[PDB]
């Protein structure tokens, strides 16, 4: 009929499960029932016999929480000491620590010693901390003798990387030799400019060139130019492998590179020649183009690996480093011709440099209604179809996220096509890219919030087009996305900007929980975007960036420049998020100009030169 479920969902969430055995069985045939099921279980799971248990994960191992059942089971399982049953339903793809402590406890105790040695190694070198469960396994591990100080050592460096300190500091109060070493080697993790006094880190033993390696490293990030002049000290003072000094001379290149720095150059050269780091052999391109050296890079993209080679990015630079290097030549069309026709950041410029049309291709899929109906009628389907028709998004989106995790691609593409036809927007781009089907245009870039979108847009005198890039790219269309770091809603306003830009404005704003409004979002999203469009001149390639890194970086990426081509600048960017983020909106902005039908080269005339002069 149509289910009052929320009667036995209140009794069972919590305390009473009278109202589910009431009801179980006119919900039989209803999709969500199974969730009653789980908690009637999981309440009384202590007192539930093997066979019971077994038997549920057999019915119902397609649920999304079903792998907290199974780490909260096998708890009991090694409490009770059941091993035999413990064993066939330990999955190291659950990826609980606790769980492999636990297998590594049961590998020690059954014989099993050289995998449980090297399970308890595994979890062991980690740097943070792990579950009760692992010191028991460290203990036993320890028992045989095989926590040896070098080990103790290594896991004292990865805590100190991590930058987890009271770990850190705990493990060199159980160093038997090196415990200076360990103090040193935190001393210097939490400031490593102290390696100028050179003669207080010059004992030549491996453990010191440990921490002056690991200082290095870190005093890399912050002073480049300082790392780089006691590089030559450090390296005839003290025992380096040649591994540990390349790793080095990685940082301390990669650092100066980033600031534009031509003493990276030779550094890079030295200890990379082979072209092994791929990290490496970007960013000496990118420092070559930077500082107009066309023919090194030119001869540089001809010598990249197979998987470098094959990209776009380096297809289009070999092309154009040529270009600029000899720009009478004619080798460079052929190179953007037969790169012109990729649907993507650097097929564009290919094009752009042709004068061609971009290509777009609009070619929704072939799908076989026999794979539609099957992915239609499956359980996780109809669970997510009934938690979207109750209003619950994040079950929902759990349900659907959790069934594609071993959907085939026919079964992918079934799955983002039955999203679309919801409106559901974010699961179907999401499901067509994990099926990698690129040339459904209308399921990846739909035409969602049109209304808002257009009418704040006009509102500011910004270009349509570029506002549905940024939210596309922003969020993907998820009204209440949110990031790692706190970045809030469809045009992923911060909390702390959002506060400005309601202020300064005159947009009224509640609160952050606020920022999930998709019209809220867009007026103040939109607002902030039209004030660095004028810190920057109306230029969108410079305005993206401030958007998603601040504009007090973005004026630092522009020092001291002087007629800088825009490709170059964006290559050239230190950030890999803000680089890659400037791209998608960039290509995000031709395509939805096409759709809109206000189309959208990828750069404008007033855009394709700029600097600070």
């Amino acid at each position: 009929q149509r289910r009052l479920y929320d009667q036995a969902k209140a009794a069972l969430a919590k305390g009473n499960s009278a109202p589910y055995m009431a009801s179980r069985s006119a919900l039989r045939d209803y999709p969500l029932e199974p969730y009653l099921a789980y908690d009637e279980l999981t309440h009384r799971l202590k007192s539930a016999s093997n066979e019971e248990v077994e038997r549920f994960l057999t019915e119902h191992g397609d649920l999304p929480q079903i792998g907290w059942l199974k780490l909260r089971w096998l708890r009991l399982l090694a409490d009770r000491g059941d091993w035999k049953t413990f064993v066939n339903y330990y999955d190291p793809k659950l990826n609980f620590t606790e769980l492999d402590c636990l297998y590594g406890q049961y590998q020690l105790g059954h014989g099993q010693k050289a995998e449980g040695y090297a399970t308890s190694e595994r979890l062991w070198l980690v740097g943070k901390s792990q579950p009760a469960a692992c010191d028991t396994l460290f203990g036993l591990w320890q028992g045989e003798g095989q926590l040896t100080e070098e080990k103790v050592w290594k896991r004292l460096k990865l805590a100190a990387e991590a930058r987890n300190y009271s770990l850190a500091s705990h493990l060199a109060q159980r160093l038997p030799t090196l415990g200076n070493q360990g103090a040193l080697m935190v001393s210097v993790a939490q400031n490593p400019a102290q390696l100028s006094q050179t003669g207080r880190f010059s004992q030549r033993d491996h453990a010191t060139a440990d921490v002056v390696g690991l200082g290095l490293r870190r005093l890399a990030r912050q002073d480049p130019e300082k790392a780089l002049s006691l590089l030559d000290y450090y390296s005839s003072a003290l025992p380096f492998s040649s591994d540990e000094k390349v790793a080095i001379a990685r940082e301390i290149g990669l650092s100066l590179a980033k600031r534009f720095d031509p003493r990276a150059l030779p550094l890079m050269t030295q200890y990379d020649p082979g072209l092994r780091d791929n990290t490496v052999t970007e960013w000496r391109t990118r420092l070559l183009l930077r500082l107009g050296r066309w023919d090194e890079a030119y001869a540089l993209t001809r010598k990249l690996p197979q998987d470098l080679a094959a990209t776009s990015r380096w297809r289009y630079w070999q092309a154009r480093s040529l270009q600029l290097a000899q720009p009478n030549s004619k080798e460079p069309i052929a190179l953007y011709q037969k790169l012109a026709g990729e649907r993507d950041f650097y097929g564009f410029l290919a094009a752009d440099r042709l004068s061609v049309p971009y290509k777009l291709g609009n070619r929704p899929a072939h799908i076989d209604p026999r794979v539609l109906q099957r992915v239609r009628n499956a359980a996780s389907t109809r669970r997510a179809m009934e938690f979207f028709n109750r209003g619950e998004v994040i079950n929902a989106r759990r349900e659907w996220y959790h069934a594609a995790r071993l959907f085939d691609r026919d079964e992918l593409i079934a799955q983002a096509r039955l999203a679309y036809d919801m409106q559901w927007y974010f699961p179907a781009i999401r499901s067509i890219s994990q099926a990698q089907y690129w040339d459904d245009l209308d399921i990846r870039f739909p035409m969602a919030h049109r209304a808002t979108l257009v009418r704040e847009a006009k509102n500011r005198g910004l270009h349509s087009s570029w506002i549905f890039a940024i939210t596309r790219q922003q969020s993907a269309f998820m009204s209440d996305a949110r990031s790692g770091v706190g970045a809030t809603g469809l045009m992923q306003l911060m909390p702390g900007t959002a506060k400005e830009t309601s202020r300064k404005f005159g947009i009224p704003l509640a609160s952050t929980q606020q920022l999930i409004v998709p019209d809220v979002n867009i007026r103040l999203g939109a607002a902030y975007l039209s004030q660095v469009h004028s810190q920057f001149n109306g230029n969108r390639v410079l305005a993206s960036a401030a958007y998603n890194a601040g504009p007090g970086r973005v004026r630092q990426w522009l020092k001291d420049t002087r007629h800088l081509a825009f490709d170059v600048w964006i290559e050239t960017i230190p950030f890999d998020e803000t680089r890659q983020y400037v791209q998608n909106v960039l290509s995000y902005a031709v395509i939805y100009g096409q759709k809109l039908n206000a189309p959208q080269p990828i750069v404008d005339w007033h855009e394709r030169y700029f600097d600070d002069f």
